[PDB]
């Protein structure tokens, strides 16, 4: 009913592409329908930023307003620094994600570019393995808990 999906987030310069999605490097997205939430997350050598979305579905589409950003930063002996900003509607891009009816291979692609190109959400068990460990991980109660404390 309200199970989470997980999603590899390739970026294309063409939104109607259709083949081989792991030519790319992705980002990994999250969707929450028991939340209201989409997260996206991207890894620079280690460390994860992780933006929070809201959303709202407009028919078919997924409509996405920033929300927070969440970095986290592995430290020498296992140690991980958490930190949360607010993200601000001018800066961090907003997103309407449509169905990509002709293929298979993606559940959605967005509307408008970002720095040239277009994300994709093709759906991805290890892209959903990902998110669920990191939010078990017990280092990671601070994410899980403004994720499972959001908007309310
Ligand atoms: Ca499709
Ligand atoms: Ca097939």
């Amino acid at each position: 009913g309200n199970a989470p999906s997980g999603y590899l987030m390739p970026a294309i310069s063409a939104n109607n592409f259709c083949g081989d999605f792991t030519t790319m490097t992705p980002d990994y997205g999250y969707l929450m329908p028991e939340k209201g939430l989409f997260l996206k997350m991207h890894d620079i050598r280690g460390a994860y930023g992780i933006n929070i979305y809201t959303y709202v579905m407009d028919g078919d589409n997924i409509q996405c307003t920033p929300g927070h950003f969440v970095m986290i930063v592995p430290r020498g002996g296992d140690k991980l620094e958490i930190t949360i900003k607010k993200s601000s509607m001018k800066n961090t891009p907003s997103f309407t994600f449509i169905p990509t009816p002709d293929c298979e291979n993606s559940a959605y692609v967005a509307t408008e570019k970002v720095a040239g190109k277009y994300y994709y959400l093709c759906g991805d068990a290890e892209a959903r393995y990902k998110f669920e460990d990191l939010f078990e991980d017990e280092r990671c109660a601070e994410f899980k808990n403004l994720v499972d404390n959001y908007g309310k």
